[PDB]
């Protein structure tokens, strides 16, 4: 609809419809932003999102998820290479790692884990105030079988922490990412399960 021709504007409505749309069919998008990504005046963001719409389907799709993987890791490299985020892609690999995981979740732990608890430490150690770094850590630390001397204990204070930086997170310049910030609101409950009674004020 309309020339457009901005890079900023033609992300701000694929990243609206981003948050709308199923993750199933986050394969229109990733080609998109492929195609962004291609052509000059792109960002790597272009690539991060490419990646990204990748990884979330990788969850639900363990088919290919090793080879999904492939494609995305590629794209995030770039976003690495340009000097963007180091978090933020970071955060995209260890789900990377994660959900090839979930292929064999026995015996995938002692590598695929790890690739995304390395991943986590530099999540946090690129932006240390990143939501998605805690998010991530708290999940995993939520699911952890023991293996990683985790629990939701472990996990308390990272799913306050992601809950707590999505309050001042403001978001900009606009088509900055959105994802994650209900699921570690949601996460926290599952990670304290305090269910205090807290109704009279």
């Amino acid at each position: 609809m309309g020339q457009g021709t901005a890079y900023a504007e033609v992300m701000n409505r694929k990243v609206a419809a981003l948050d709308s749309v199923p993750p199933t069919e986050y394969a229109t998008l990733a080609a998109d932003f492929s195609r962004i990504a291609a052509v000059e005046g792109s960002d790597w963001m272009a690539a991060y999102y490419t990646a990204y719409c990748r990884i979330i389907p990788a969850f639900g799709n363990p088919s290919e998820a090793d080879r999904l993987c492939e494609e995305a890791e590629s794209m995030l490299s770039k976003a690495e290479s340009l000097g963007g985020d180091l978090s933020e892609i970071a955060c995209l690999r260890s789900m990377a790692a994660s959900a090839r995981l979930l292929v064999n979740p026995q015996e995938r732990w002692q590598t695929y884990g790890a690739e995304s608890s390395r991943q986590l430490a530099v999540a946090l150690e690129a932006n240390p105030a990143n939501p998605r770094a805690y998010f991530l850590q708290a999940q995993s630390l939520l699911y952890t079988p023991a293996q990683f001397g985790g629990g939701k204990d472990k996990a308390l204070p990272f799913a306050e922490k992601s809950v707590s930086c999505y309050a001042a997170a403001t978001v900009s310049p606009a088509y900055a990412p959105h994802w994650g910030e209900q699921q570690a609101r949601q996460l926290l409950m599952l990670c304290k399960a305090e269910t205090q009674e807290l109704v009279p004020r």
